[PDB]
């Protein structure tokens, strides 16, 4: 007879999940995940990367994902990958068993923990299951919960017994939204008119593009707004590629470090004399905040979002209009149909700079710098994949912030980082989900050694699954960030907070079953990045590289 | 001007702390952990290790100890290790940064969680600060709730703004509990007394030893008594030791996969002619259940413990001591001092199958066997170890249960793993936090390959503090355990839920800088092990394993 | 068949529950109330006074007693009692029922909110029952934890279909071997800590011994007398730990209130601790409103803090010596540590006898009505002539009134003088003055209430009708919530009518619409009449006086936090 199990499995693959991610505990004495045709198990090593890796596939699907822990400790390491689901915003459905039913005693039976009272805070749905049948149900409110806005993790707890019972099981339909339901205020219209006649005044108006925007389907209409009127688009970390590389109106993404990165006044040239900014898809997870285009005049500023402002202590907008992205858009369009095109801001000394720094053809002492090391994996990604296509994934440190400057996106999330949780390790798991999403694309990942090795186990995962994903390791033997912060801070470092020994990550990738190389130049990476694009399996390339960053640069990151 | 951070550095330590484990993230600008001479921070690779090391420290130490995370995804990742000291029991203070005070919008602001409502459940106490001055009270109301039983983890969120402020900053005496404040029962005394009688009547009675006791100081006493009134020993899996080895009345630890492993009636032996069974120091975290030692003829039972029952469900004694451990034995030798010794109940067929296990000398087709790895491990700790010394070490998984019925224990807390908790990945802290404890003493860890990987980043922490363990990593590329639970619920095995591809774990360790080698059998692991254990220098040893285990035998794992 | 209705009413008297009081709603179609001989409902009008009654009863007896709520809003209106109980520090087990099972949607099934997580944050446990069988041992850890220091509320929430059902029920139960008083916690070394107190007790010149309730739950009220009666220790005490020593006991230095200098005119406080050089705080428990920076007064002193509990407030108290264990196993270990010593000097207190003495004989006539101290003294006088020795209680609600209660008012035992000193709530003295009557059935029982607190839960005047309870109430009537008026005065030197005046109430009028005699009385001679007809009366009766209180805003800079 058909358990829970089963009637679990089945809910899923009704909302169309292929793939459960994740590490299984006792509770494989209930359920095998054989039960259901079309339902594959993906096993990794450690539970964040099973989360990650469901929370980027639901990203680039556009379709709930699922994740999968054993009880107690199973459930707090899942927990950051559901922390990482519900500050970057993708609709997971995460799974942990529980103790037997008549057994939970929190704290006191073996690995008994309160797993709802834990997730409940950074969920949008928690619930034990506790009649076997109802599992459907919880199923079908946790998608309801997870696909609303802002879209984010969902929670069932799964006593071992009532996971194993076919007590009451002998489907009504799925009914999956196709997009996110969001909220839509009263009066948007007039809201979105007097964005409109805001725009009309304006001289040198933006457009700041959020991920909000690309599930909404709003990408088409945005570019076609922002090409009629000689709009410029600025983008958060993972809303690059809303316009092609090359495009005139691609002012590209904004970093609070770009000042200090490129010791350049970056975000004043984007913004001050900027009048009007549109900050369409808002969201300030995803930490492009006020404080970073208030430069120079003041500006009005028109807040879309399918959402109620939750922020209004740090962004108060002249004109907020609650209502989904495209819809916005489509009124806007008609009601801006007859105005002239804008005269847009000169930023060419900006983009002299960038290009100055993709173009350093200096050979350094201590290891290569990073901004070469992304200029060469633009070179390879552009080279391997096809026009508007292939993914770069970078995980979190001071590099990370090179990626968001510097790295090619071609497509909507084509660039892909953890902008609201950034947990460092999130690398492997987002190019798992990245490479899974786009099976016929390459994949390269970008990580430093001390995210990098917080998560490299899971190196054997990728190797498992044949995903021939190509990684560069850069490493400083440092958390080279928090260096910098040491620095911001004190003015000196301390050296037992940030700094490790020698890994050799070439002989790490190997032990794991990945072909590995070290790249200590330009004419190396290209040839490591080539090797790698083209060998049909997953390939690490270590890269040494130094910083050398002045602390007295970075002011625009004070909060 | 002194800092918050300063004071909080200057609390920990007056209660005695000298390390900080952990990972240091942007908070970096507000502490750089030189501020107090006498702390030293120790940088860990993950934040469930830091948590973890600070757990066994203070264990062993029997003093609080500390772990400090960053803000959102630092503190979910230290939150495993939160939940291993709440389930086996450990005072630690966890410690991790938050956002700027005025900007706390948890799932809103980047990386901001609701740190207290998520860490609450799973903890002694839980605060977020508020004014600077109070981290001195903060950190003495942590100290307070951590050292009461049952003793857990404590949790400060430290807003980062706050963290380095100076303000209303301009130390009272801490008093640190020497040993852990106690829930005492009014008429516990009369309870003593009932169960004395109990004892004057029976003819088998056995004293089943939980971790509490040790904590309690109580070790001596209860040998001192066993040995006057000829009472048999049984203990928890870490309370292994509390009698030496070779002592007559050393019965052996209890695991509910005993009977399993043996392909013996284990259970029925230990307890089947018991009529009275005194549980000292019972905790139901450690999973010594009731269900285990009901075999055979009926019993009554004493429980003895500094906490009231959370278990009346589950666990209903006869006499019930809510109490001190030491003041009861101390109280319950008084009350029993004109008693006659008893005679003891025989277990040699147990004892005889135990020993022939450890004895096994067939060179199995595949891998070694577990035992035969065990009994190489104990054979050179008793050679390395002075009398009384030496941790053995192990991470979670099937083979742990190998490690309580056959691991040499020849000190309180000579054989460590996690009881409560259980988390796989536990081994490498553990044995971290072990070694570090007893610097003077051979430190031998097992983990299984499962487990091990989890968190095998954190070799490169063992290379970097340069500490001699001795690593045995048995490997069956399987999470074992897991597909022990697929037979016993479904009779076959489902390989993407529990199969892995190969790991080299000697190209591993040497990646890290870890001298490493593989043996196949007892030969090639003794002469490993001896090397190890003289090189004074961290190695890693890796043994193919195979189980060939038998699903029907397990049937205690169900009651 | 029986079902969890009858096992959850089984295990409330088995744990020794006589009564439940409560509002029952549609549960009842799960729960009669007549399924377990020797355990009756009590049936009131409102479920804070069923909360409040059944935490008075347990503080008198010492033992958990119980209280009954429907679902939704009788689980919230319940809560008032709840917090009642766990800042008053009483054994309660509150239960109340919740939707169907299969059917709990908070905030969205009618009448369905999170009983659990609502009640958590304000109790010692709080469970929801989930199979029907395991009420039992719910019962019993809620028992545990209710018993356990600081003694508190426990909460059972119970679907209806749960409640109704028969499953996995057969009907012998295990003992229920509730603690014989509260469990506490004691800590490693406290004996050595006692004698570090006992050590400052010799040197000092005048010491004091200040005794909070958890003094009165641990049995310590003997041993504590015999203390301080050889070596000539003043007593002085919290609100509800009044009585801890007789009526005109020498030691006997009353109780303190932060509001007591400025209700006086007098240096109250300094006069009270000015020369002390040692405080013992005797069962200490900062809810009990006795703080710190009240004794900090004169000269520097050393503080030995005595409590079953670790001490939860640093921040604000860090005694010199901190005693983690049971109160009567440290008076007992102090007695053997401190046997050789002799008695000390005691300090002079006469001049705030006096002034206290004065206010209780003020003779004379106002305009305005009486005076509280007036009425008290008359509440005194005929609570002295009604009750045996040792024997009565006073109630009293919450309001300004009330600290001239704690001033004024006669207690010639532990409880004698009965109000709610940790949480509070208006409204507390009718279901207080119900529980203390049916814990001392043969006792006089006064209750004192002003006209904002005592309208504010009037109704269960019906409750004392219907139980015939011969509890006499005091109704000081300024139709204003006075104490409200004196912090506004104080925080901005003028009232503000609209936030604290009210029109007329007539309560002899209201008192007899609900069946209880009642009579006005404006001056000594008609008050004294009333109160000693209705202590003979063998009904509850109710008197209304007219008082004013002429308070100066500027005397109450103690109250500051
Ligand atoms: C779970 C977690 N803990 C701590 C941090 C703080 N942190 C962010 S990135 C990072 C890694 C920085 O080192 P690396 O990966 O080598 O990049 P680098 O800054 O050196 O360029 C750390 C420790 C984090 N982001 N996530
Ligand atoms: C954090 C966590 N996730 C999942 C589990 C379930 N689990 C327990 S031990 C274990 C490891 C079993 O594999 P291994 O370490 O190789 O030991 P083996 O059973 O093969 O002997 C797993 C996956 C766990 N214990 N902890
Ligand atoms: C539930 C609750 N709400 C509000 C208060 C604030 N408060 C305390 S006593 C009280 C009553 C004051 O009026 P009254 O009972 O007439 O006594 P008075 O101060 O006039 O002497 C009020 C409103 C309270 N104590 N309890
Ligand atoms: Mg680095
Ligand atoms: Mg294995
Ligand atoms: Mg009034």
């Amino acid at each position: 007879k058909p358990t829970a199990a089963h009637a679990l499995l089945s809910r899923l693959r009704d909302h169309g999940v292929g793939k459960v991610f994740g590490v299984v505990g006792r509770e494989a004495a209930s359920i095998l995940f054989d039960e259901v045709e079309g339902i594959d198990f993906v096993l990794t090593r450690h539970e964040f990367t099973a989360g990650v890796a469901a929370d980027v596939l639901a990203r680039i699907t556009g379709r709930p994902q699922a994740c999968w822990a054993t009880l107690g400790p199973g459930m707090t390491n899942l927990s950051t990958g559901i922390a990482t689901s519900v500050l970057d915003r993708s609709p997971v459905i995460a799974l942990a068993a529980q103790s037997e039913s008549h057994d939970i005693f929190p704290n006191d039976t073996h690995q008994c923990l309160d797993s709802v009272a834990i997730v409940a805070p950074m969920s949008k749905y928690a619930v034990e299951l506790q009649r076997p049948h109802e599992i459907t149900d919880l199923v079908d409110s946790a998608v309801n919960a997870a696909m609303t806005e802002p879209v984010g993790p969902s929670f069932i707890s799964l006593p071992v017994d009532l996971l194993g019972s076919s007590e009451g099981i002998d489907n009504p339909p799925a009914n999956t939204p196709a997009k996110p339901v969001g909220v839509v205020a009263d009066g948007w219209q007039k809201a979105a008119d007097q964005a409109a006649a805001l725009l009309a005044e304006a001289k040198h108006p933006v457009l700041v593009v959020g991920a909000a925007a690309i599930r909404s389907g709003a990408v088409p209409a945005i570019r076609a707004l922002a090409e009629r009127l000689n709009i410029p688009v600025i983008t958060t970390y993972i809303a690059k590629g809303v316009l092609p590389v090359g495009h005139e109106l691609n002012y590209g993404a904004v970093t609070g470090y770009m000042d200090g990165i490129l010791n350049f006044p970056a975000l004043q040239t984007m913004f001050a004399p900027v009048d009007l900014v549109l900050t369409v898809g808002y969201d300030y997870a995803e930490d492009l905040r006020p404080s970073m285009w208030q430069k120079g005049i003041e500006k009005k500023t028109v807040r879309i979002s399918p959402t109620v402002n939750p922020i209004p202590r740090v962004y108060r907008p002249d004109v907020d209009v609650v209502t989904d992205v495209l819809a916005f858009v489509e009124h806007f369009e008609t009601a801006t149909a007859s105005f002239g095109a804008k005269q847009r801001h000169d930023i060419e000394p900006l983009r002299a700079r960038i290009a100055e720094f993709l173009a350093d053809p200096e050979t350094y002492e201590d290891g290569m710098r990073v901004h070469q090391v992304i200029d060469s994996m633009n070179t390879v990604m552009e080279e391997a994949a096809e026009p508007g296509e292939g993914t770069i994934v970078s995980d979190i440190g001071f590099f990370r912030h090179y990626g968001v400057l510097f790295a090619r996106a071609d497509q909507p999330f084509g660039f892909l980082t953890s902008a609201g949780c950034s947990s460092f390790g999130y690398g492997i798991p987002a190019a798992i989900g990245a490479q899974m999403a786009r099976p016929d694309q390459p994949t390269f990942l970008i990580a430093g050694d001390g995210g990098f090795h917080s998560n490299s186990s899971d190196l054997e995962t990728i190797a498992r699954l044949n995903l021939p994903i190509v990684t560069v390791v850069v490493n400083n033997d440092t958390n080279g960030l928090i260096e910098l912060y040491q620095n911001i801070g004190h003015h000196r470092s301390h050296d037992p907070a940030v700094k490790f020994g020698g890994v050799d990550f070439v002989a790490l990738a190997e032990a794991n079953g990945v072909d590995a190389t070290r790249a200590t130049n330009r004419e190396e990476l290209l040839a490591a990045l080539r090797k790698g694009a083209e060998l049909g399996r997953p390939f690490l390339i270590e890269v040494p590289v130094n910083y050398d960053f002045q602390p007295g640069g970075f002011g625009a990151l004070s909060i």
